[PDB]
DNA sequence: CGACGGATCC
DNA sequence: GCTGATGCGC
DNA sequence: GGATCCGTCGATCGCATCAGC
């Protein structure tokens, strides 16, 4: 069955109007979706704050057009120090952080360009490619090693600020989170034990899966389709993006959005909107 | 990772 | 410099 | 004997490198 996401809901349970909006994106390669017009997309969106993952791309390659984005003019960017051409990710925004650091702890000696936190005035932004489990399972036990010690940074944090994590988390969570739960069990991104990681994740920082707070029994909202066998044109996907949200935030959510027409990339954008 | 073929379930 | 093949990860 | 379960197979993409010219 096809989805179609509702309306913007731009005002908080108690009435009050958004005054952030946060956009997410797995652009699978920053290069190519130039080209197929991301950048476009972003520009009708016009989100604060720009989260991106899987760049795909060094500091000297990034296309001419992203410094050029003037609403988005502070931009924070890391790509792994031995992969070049994998992971990458970004962070552009509206106004300065206060603070932007990279990785979850070790980067400086372990440079992964997975995870970008920058600080603001009332919330701390993480943004995050997870590592991928790996076709037939191979790197599963080092991203279960990987998702303990996540865990352990976020929790962690110094700042006694509410904590806004966002990206692709790369895990459908339960099986209304995927169009084929059962003939998927056993490949990476529904595991039981990424999805047992993702659960330990909202009870240990603790997090609220902000789409599915607000729309808790929605089936086939979809955040990915694999490129192959037609899979987005028959919204055969998996949700892997999320907005993941300090209990103190609950009363600033306004919406959690899935962008689902917007192309460009096999995720598509998704889109929150905070009344801070 | 979806499609597909083959086995098992009542 | 440019194309297309291959390898790799996802 | 329709529905479900489960293991196998080949499918798209972006980017790096390499061969060739
Ligand atoms: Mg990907």
């Amino acid at each position: 069955a096809l989805y179609e996401d509702p309306p913007d809901q731009k005002t908080s349970p108690s009435g009050k109007p958004a005054t952030l909006k946060i956009c997410s994106w797995n652009v699978d390669g920053l290069r190519a979706w130039i080209k197929k017009k991301g950048l476009d997309w972003v520009k009708e969106e016009a989100p604060d704050i720009l989260c991106l993952q899987e760049t795909k791309c060094s500091e000297n390659k990034r296309p001419a057009e992203l410094q050029e984005l003037p609403g988005l003019s502070h931009q924070y960017w890391s790509a792994p120090s031995d992969k070049e051409g994998y992971s990458g990710v970004g962070l552009l925004s509206r106004q300065c952080p206060l603070k932007v650091s990279y990785g979850i702890g070790d980067e400086e000696h372990d440079q992964e360009g997975r995870v970008i936190v920058a600080e603001f005035d009332s919330f701390v932004l993480v943004t995050a490619y997870v590592p991928n489990a790996g076709r037939g399972l191979v790197r599963l036990e080092y991203r279960q090693r990987w998702d303990e010690a996540f865990r352990k940074f976020l929790k962690g944090l110094a700042s006694r600020k509410p904590l806004v994590l966002c990206g692709d988390l790369n895990v459908a969570h339960e099986e209304i989170d995927l169009r084929n739960p059962k003939g998927n069990k056993k490949n990476a991104g529904f595991t039981p034990q990424e999805r047992q990681g993702f659960g330990e994740l909202l009870q240990a920082v603790p997090l609220a899966d902000s789409f599915r707070h607000l729309y808790p029994n929605t089936p086939y909202a979809y955040t990915f389709w694999t490129y192959m066998m037609n899979a987005r044109s028959k919204n055969v996907g998996w949700r892997l993006d999320y907005f993941l949200l300090s209990h103190s935030l609950l009363p600033a959510l306004c919406d959690s959005k899935i962008r689902s027409k917007a192309l460009g990339s096999d995720h598509c954008p998704i889109t929150l909107y905070l009344a801070l």
